[PDB]
């Protein structure tokens, strides 16, 4: 059994980035990511996180490649990366493979890109969706995939408002219907 969850935070417009970058800076926000992408059940196993080019281009480089999780990148333009933490995928079919071969990987975390998004919304693999949704329009370029919602469950967990910086975001989970 391996779960891909996707994860991402959006706007109220459904944005998810500006100008090559995120359109906010949540320290809270982005501590609980990197928590549900590393800790897993099976100690000795990993997580694998899958993001395009450009989510991999956004991290600074002091911390990619991403701490204690196996990186897959997916990119036709990108050299090979000799670090053995990240390897370069050349189509989302291969990196899953290559994943599902890895029998230390416990669950893949989809951590976007439009594009990778998009593909995880219709793989087999599916399983979860930890949206975070933030309030008001951050005037994003890229946006979320235009998701069925009607596909999936969403969690009755008693779900807070949070805040920081003056920017308000409250979080969601969802679980496709056909696992549940
Ligand atoms: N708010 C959030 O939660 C999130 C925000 N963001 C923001 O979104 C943006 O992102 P986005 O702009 O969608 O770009 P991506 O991160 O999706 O990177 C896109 C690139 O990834 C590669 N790629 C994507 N899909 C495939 C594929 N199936 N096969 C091969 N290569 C592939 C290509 O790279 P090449 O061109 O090299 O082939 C493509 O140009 C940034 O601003 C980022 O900060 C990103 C993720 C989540
Ligand atoms: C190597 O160890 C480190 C050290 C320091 C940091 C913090 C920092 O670099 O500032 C990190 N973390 C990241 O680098 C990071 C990675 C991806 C993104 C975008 C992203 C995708 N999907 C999302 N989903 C939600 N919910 N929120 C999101 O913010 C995103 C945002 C931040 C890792």
């Amino acid at each position: 059994t391996l779960h891909m969850n996707l994860i991402v935070a959006v706007d109220g417009c459904g944005g998810i980035g500006r100008n090559g970058g995120m359109p906010w800076f949540l320290p809270a926000e982005m501590a609980r990511f990197a928590k549900l992408t590393t800790l897993t059940t099976d100690s000795g196993k990993k997580n694998a996180v899958i993001m395009g080019r450009k989510v991999w281009e956004s991290i600074p480089p002091k911390f990619r490649p991403l701490k204690s999780r196996f990186n897959v990148v997916l990119s036709k333009k990108m050299k090979e990366e000799s670090n053995e933490n990240v390897v370069v995928a050349r189509s989302f079919e291969s990196a899953v493979s290559l994943l599902q071969d890895m029998e230390n990987i416990e669950t893949i975390w989809n951590i976007g890109g439009r594009e990778v998004y998009e593909l995880g919304l219709n793989s087999p693999f599916l399983h979860q969706m930890y949206i975070t949704r933030v309030e008001g329009d951050f005037l994003a370029d890229v946006f979320f995939p235009r998701v069925d919602y009607g596909r999936f469950i969403k969690s009755t967990e008693s779900e807070e408002m949070h805040e920081e910086k003056g920017i308000k975001y409250r979080y969601e989970i969802y679980t496709i219907k056909t696992d549940k």
